[PDB]
DNA sequence: CCCAATACCAGTC
DNA sequence: GGACTGGTATTGGG
């Protein structure tokens, strides 16, 4: 098989730069603003004139702004970033019915059928690039390899506006040779825990006890990190189907008080219903985040579509659920329709 | 046997 | 989380 694989970047940051020419060259960090206190939220992405002073894409704006007080900070917007990559995605169908988008600024195609080998990649890969490159001036990174994990890895070792091929003999090498936190589908988290059982690399999760590696991060990323280091993953390039659809905002201030939690509660169902276009889900959780920031929620699932009504009223007594079985304020609210027809 | 439905948990931009 | 979206570990039945 052969994957190509595409990966816009510093993507949000990139589109801010190409809709304001006035910011290249400059430190660029595109913010998510909570509206609570003057820049409380966090860090959405930031070019990579920032991320040389440690402005990352996680960290609290607070926080940025004591590495880089003379940033520009901008705030997200999403919907335009949503547009661009529509129009990108559009231009990638034109090199491949197989197409997968994983995500607001990667597509992994199987060009197998469209090309020979891997130096037709390449020149394709190239293609791809300018193209990408004329009709939206947005630079991107190209992995091609075996699969959709190693085209993707060949990306993060490309980037930014690279392009790259791990070969047959390069896998093998990589199998050996590279940090297992640097393993998409992997973080802190995941690359905590497998950093105490000596667990460093891909290969060391075949010395392992299997059931004490399952046992420890669970039967799902173990088959997974070891099918990678046997060197059998094998997962074909699927259409992609957005499986739920939300909205989840921060209110002015906390409460645990029923009445001023709508709207938003409220705006945060109309926003989704927006977004859910024409299709009709079955099931709605609501979603809550405490003051400490922990996540509570409830939820219920019909033998039938939800109107938009219905999502209304019955989010109001899920919302009453949460009320009486976590004392705690709310910072946050939200919704998420899922299970759809 | 799933699996469905229910939540709290993890990666990503 | 921001704010999203999947993953994931319980469970309750057929
Ligand atoms: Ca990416
Ligand atoms: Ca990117």
């Amino acid at each position: 098989m052969i994957v190509l694989f595409v990966d816009f970047d510093y993507f949000y940051a990139q589109v801010e730069e190409v809709l304001n020419p006035s910011l290249k060259g400059k430190p660029v960090v595109v913010c998510v603003f909570s509206g609570r206190f003057e820049d409380s939220g966090a860090v959405a992405t930031a070019n990579y004139e920032a991320r040389k002073f440690g402005v990352k894409a996680g960290i609290p704006i607070v926080e940025a702004k004591k590495i880089l007080p003379n940033a520009v900070y901008l705030p997200m917007r999403k919907e335009v970033y949503q547009q661009v990559s529509s129009r990108i995605m559009n231009l990638l169908r034109e090199y491949s019915e197989k197409i997968e988008i994983a995500s607001i600024d990667e597509a992994y195609l199987d060009i197998s059928d469209k090309v020979r080998d891997y130096r037709e990649a390449y020149n394709l890969g190239l293609e791809i690039k300018n193209k990408i490159l004329e009709k939206e001036k947005i630079t991107v990174t190209v992995g091609i390899s075996k699969n959709k994990v190693f085209a993707k890895i060949a990306a993060d070792m490309a980037k930014p506006n690279g392009i790259k091929v791990i070969d047959d003999e390069e896998v093998k090498r990589l199998i050996r040779e590279l940090d297992i936190a640097d393993v998409p589908g992997i973080g802190n988290i995941t690359a905590e825990k497998l950093k105490k059982l000596g667990i460093n690399k891909l290969v060391d999760t075949l010395s392992i006890e299997f059931d004490k590696l399952k046992g420890m991060i669970g039967e799902a990323k173990a088959k997974y990190l070891i099918s990678l280091a046997r060197d059998e993953y094998n997962e074909p390039i699927r259409t992609r189907v957005r499986k739920s659809i939300g909205r989840i905002v921060t209110m002015k201030r906390n409460s645990r008080n029923l009445e001023e939690i709508k709207p938003y509660l409220f705006r945060a169902i109309e926003e989704s219903y927006y977004k859910l276009d024409k299709r009709i889900p079955k099931a709605i959780h609501v979603v809550a985040v405490t003051e400490d920031l922990d996540i509570v929620s409830r939820g219920r699932t019909f033998p039938h579509g939800i109107s938009k009504e219905t999502a209304y009223s019955e989010s109001v007594k899920l919302l009453q659920k949460i009320l009486e079985e976590d004392e705690r304020k709310i910072r946050r609210i939200g919704v998420r329709f899922s299970k759809f027809i």
